[PDB]
């Protein structure tokens, strides 16, 4: 069978979910399953204090009242009448690089996807203009074709960018490490309309760590970066000197 | 002077949050900065699409119109006159265990607090009856003034579960790893009051990984869990195994 299960962060509507659905379509059975509107920066948040609407739309997609989450875990605890075999997240507007990663709603309804028996991978296309969707999703063909024949470690999280080029100016696939940013800037203070202070949380800082081996480099080199993510986040290195700390604590 | 900077999910009116504020003002100078609203679920999501309103409540806590993340983000980056030396989340309602931490938004408070330098603790009361905060109140007390003379690497973000009972009842401090929960149980279907189908995300599912040296081991066994979280998402361990088979993929 192969049934994917597609979710975004720019919503239902997005023409990067839409390229990537029509595209997998061929591979096996595709359900979509998105929030009704933008989501960026929801990260893995879920909706718990309150229920969500779900509509099924005239081209088959579902639009949920939700965060990229929210989509993901609904469509694989009950709103599926079919358990899905992996998640596939974008394509989405827009590259998810280095920190960025951690707020990311594209990368977190891929995580999502890690109970599922098969990889989830979230894809992002760089740049600022997205004129290629077209080749983020004939690389997540590929890759699906493959882990077909090739199968990956359970609970593998894979972190595609892909450059915003013709797939045939594509200089290579790099499988490659989170980079890093500078310290985020200032929040910003404004005044609004009735004297109320209001305040903007500030842009991400410079690139700092993004030397060779890097997503950042790979993207600005025009390569496809995959980053394979953690679902364990113990910190287990920490473990001899925090361990020593807290027997000395015994009084 | 210590500069500590508390936040929480559960909202600037929570007990948790009152008692952990309350406790630690002893040790040193306290900023609350916290949302105004039960955010529980909210995980690292950051208010990107629009600017935050923030006032000063009777009290001296910050209430802010955004998330747990939004919070300490802002605080630490010009909402408040001086940088906090560390970052102190709860006291949660409720524990956070395992695959809870994906979706926390008491972890990601504190988390927010660790890769913009600071250390962290995010503080979770076990059970569903939040009898002792002022337990959990004391354990934090003593971790922090014992941080003080016994330091631990600057780098450190710890998780912290506190069994619901008495300070005399805990058996101890223990370091652990994340355990694992079974599948989050089913979506909750419902009807509006205008006839429109609502869903309610499931409950968390049972536990899964759950012998010794897990978080829910140390909870189970009345023991104060302590677990360091990582910042670096790269899964370094799987990158020969994926590097090899991206190149097959290329074949």
């Amino acid at each position: 069978k192969l049934r994917l299960l597609l979710s975004n962060d720019d919503g239902v509507y997005a023409k990067g979910l839409a390229i990537l659905a029509k595209t997998l379509a061929d591979l096996g059975e595709v359900d979509v399953v998105a929030p009704d509107r933008n989501r960026s920066g929801a990260s893995n948040s879920l909706t718990l204090n309150a229920p969500l609407h779900i509509k099924n739309l005239e081209n088959g997609m579902i639009s949920v009242e939700g965060t990229p989450t929210d989509c993901v875990h609904l469509a694989i605890t009950g709103v599926l009448p079919e358990m899905p075999d992996m998640v596939v997240a974008g394509i989405n507007a827009g590259p998810n690089l280095g920190d960025d990663v951690w707020y990311s709603g594209t990368v977190a309804a891929a995580m999502e996807g890690r109970f599922l028996g098969l990889p989830a991978l979230a894809v992002s296309l760089g740049g600022e203009l997205f004129r290629y969707y077209e080749t983020a999703a004939k690389v997540v063909y590929q890759l699906i074709q493959r882990i077909e024949k090739d199968p990956l470690p359970p609970s593998t999280i894979l972190n595609i960018n892909v450059p915003d080029l013709p797939y045939e100016e594509l200089k290579g696939f790099e499988v490659t490490r989170l980079g890093t940013r500078h310290r985020a800037e200032p929040t910003i203070r404004q005044i609004d309309p009735r004297g109320h202070p209001i305040y903007w949380v500030g842009a991400a800082g410079p690139e700092q760590d993004s030397g060779p081996g890097t997503d950042f480099f790979a993207m600005n080199h025009h390569c496809v970066s995959i980053t394979p993510l953690r679902v364990d986040l113990t910190h287990y290195e920490a473990f001899d000197q925090l361990a020593s700390w807290v027997k000395r604590l015994e009084m």
